[PDB]
């Protein structure tokens, strides 16, 4: 049926939690080596990533895939947290809501 309006309901639902990201990332800088953060992180990358592929928006679940690696190597202790892993993640967030803004 109405596409564009599903779509619409759906992109403000995934750019609430991208923000929510946001957000974490600022407090994350304060303590990158700290886990709740990413932890949080991951799931919304996550939820947002598996709607976005069933709604099938621009590129938004891949570019949160991609986003959800750098934070899955960060939770396995992979890594130590570089200010360059949390740098990734920022353009890869930002391009998301982009990519959501887009298809509505």
């Amino acid at each position: 049926g109405s596409h564009q309006e599903y779509i619409k309901k759906v992109a403000d639902e995934l750019k609430e939690n991208s923000q929510n990201i946001n957000d974490l990332l600022k407090e994350v800088e304060k303590n990158p080596e700290d886990m709740e953060y990413w932890n949080k992180i991951y799931r919304l990358l996550h939820t947002n990533k598996e709607i976005a592929e069933t709604a099938g928006f621009s590129s938004v679940a891949k570019v949160e895939h991609t986003a959800m690696n750098l934070v899955d190597k960060m939770l396995n202790s992979e890594i130590k947290i570089t200010s360059d892993l949390i740098d990734k993640i920022k353009k890869k967030v930002d391009m998301s809501t982009r990519e959501i803004d887009k298809k509505v």
